């Protein structure tokens, strides 16, 4: 099978475990509220910011340039979401990374400084293709359960993408057409597993004290 299929197969168990996260299932089923949704997006702003510096570096190196579409950038869209959710830009100087996000960001800075192309693509697949594939569902649940205004949900919609099912097919075809050595390929597949572990840990830190 091509890269896109084995990525899906090798992370399918982690995706199902993520859906059963105590924090995330509580958020999605309506048992939390807007404040907790805002906490999650603050942590996301931190690791999307680090992710996009690593993407900038790997793109500048020439690796997987076509896959690393800048239209996918989420950090400034999240910042505008958060100015609306919090009522001011005051959160920017205030939020601190949870331990999970500290480690996640550390790894993304390691990938940026090593210009580790294969590892970055793994993180790119896990965040952005997950966003593209399920973001509309999550945003709808925040509307339905908590009345979150759509203009605070821009993170879940990609403005510069017209046909969504077509874009996702092309993304997977670019994954399939990536040229990789056997070792690079094992490095990428392992990193995809790690990227799900990191995201699961972020959920665990957010669930603390609840
Ligand atoms: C309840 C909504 C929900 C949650 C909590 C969720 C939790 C997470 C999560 C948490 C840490 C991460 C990193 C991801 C990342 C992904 N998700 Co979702 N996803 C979600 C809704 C979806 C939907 C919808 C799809 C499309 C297929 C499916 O599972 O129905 C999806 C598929 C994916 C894919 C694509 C697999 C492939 O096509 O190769 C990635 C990557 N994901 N997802
Ligand atoms: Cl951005």
């Amino acid at each position: 099978a091509g890269l896109a299929v084995e990525l899906k197969q090798s992370t399918a168990q982690a995706h199902e475990k993520a859906e059963h996260s105590t924090f995330m299932s509580d958020l999605l089923k309506g048992r939390l509220g807007v404040a907790e949704f805002t906490r999650l997006q603050e942590q996301a702003w931190l690791f999307y910011t680090a992710l996009e510096q690593a993407v900038d570096a790997v793109r500048a190196s020439g690796f997987a340039e076509s896959l690393l579409d800048p239209a996918l950038n989420r950090a400034e869209v999240l910042a505008r979401d958060l100015d609306k959710l919090n009522g001011s830009s005051e959160w920017r100087s205030r939020i601190t990374a949870s331990p999970a996000v500290i480690d996640y960001v550390n790894r993304l800075e390691e990938i940026r400084d090593n210009v580790d192309g294969p590892a970055l693509v793994a993180h790119h697949y896990v965040r952005y293709l997950g966003d593209l594939s399920g973001g509309q569902v999550i945003a709808r649940m925040m509307q339905r359960h908590y009345g979150v205004d759509p203009e605070a949900l821009g993170f879940y919609h990609f403005e510069g993408i017209a046909k969504l099912k077509v874009y996702k097919d092309e993304y997977r075809e670019k994954l399939n057409n990536l040229e990789l050595s056997d070792e690079q390929r094992e490095h990428l597949l392992k990193e995809a597993t790690d990227a799900f572990v990191f995201n699961h840990q972020v959920f665990a830190d957010l669930g603390k004290g609840l």
